[PDB]
């Protein structure tokens, strides 16, 4: 029997999010701005599929998230999302979006001037978990340098970096019209 | 060949505002103890028998405590949260420590039999996930309620025969469960 790349036997993985929480919390405004989307792993819920571009504000509470790109059908699209705690007081933050579900989203690693190594896992009550992750970039492009911290950090929590794929971004992409979705 | 739970599709329109408007002010009514008493396949779900969801509401949420067996055959107790729509929607967020949340809309209830919840997802090649749920505020629930919810969910175009029955009764540990 096959089933989606993205179900995986067995429980998500430890990730040391207290660490991470504690040295993320004083950097929020840091985290702010755009973000490009560099690459993902499969992803059956991003409905954007082309020229993804975060861009975050920060209130001092949680992030304002404006998503926009190219949707699978070939219309510009944008998402409205937030960046919130956790609401259980877990170490880690909420990513919501307008008619759609919530998750817990990690920071794996992050520069805040170059690259975020993002994660996200749920478990299955069949032995199973999905999990998802990305590869953000400040700039369309994102060094190779850069790409292979995200993946060292991605192997040490026993991810399979073959599962990402490279997501359309550059001149090809109309920036300044979707910023003003 | 998919899960019985990936539908093609979107997610259908099911008449929020309504419901909300309905709702909002009952929110006391519907605290309490709660046991499911079928669901269509969940793979979130980690309590698999005797399920009793006691809801305290605050004025604003929702707290929950979940209990039951889970599917290794020892206790569970679960914490969760239901909480009004963070964007402002017309729907409650179910919430559960170290899971997800996920819209939950009470296509209909008495408050005092039988509750018929239902959440839906949208995939990005144009399926959908739902899962739908009968509640009752007894072990048992009188068909006439059962028959409520079937008409509900096939007003949405739910497929109900999905539902299976959840183990509830005599079999369930429910005053050590009230103690978890």
């Amino acid at each position: 029997d096959k089933i989606p790349d993205f179900v995986v036997p067995g429980k998500c993985a430890s990730v040391d999010r207290n660490k991470l929480w504690a040295e993320q919390t004083p950097n929020r405004n840091s985290y702010a701005g755009v973000w490009y989307q560099f690459a993902l792993t499969n992803n059956p819920y991003q409905l954007i599929e082309k020229c993804v571009r975060n861009e975050y504000s920060f209130d001092g509470k949680q992030f304002v998230i404006e998503s926009t790109g190219i949707a699978y059908d070939g219309n510009l699209l944008k998402r409205n999302g937030k960046l919130y705690p956790n609401p259980f007081g877990e170490p880690h933050l909420s990513i919501d979006y307008e008619n759609s579900f919530a998750a817990p989203l990690v920071i794996l690693e992050t520069d805040y001037s170059n690259y975020a190594c993002l994660y996200s896992c749920i478990d299955y009550n069949f032995g199973y978990h999905s999990d998802f992750s990305f590869i953000f970039s400040r700039s369309a492009n994102l060094a190779d340098q850069y790409v292979k911290k995200c993946e060292a950090a991605f192997k040490n929590i026993n991810v399979d970096t073959t599962r990402f794929v490279k997501t359309v971004q550059g001149s090809s992409c109309p920036y300044d019209t979707q910023k003003t979705l």
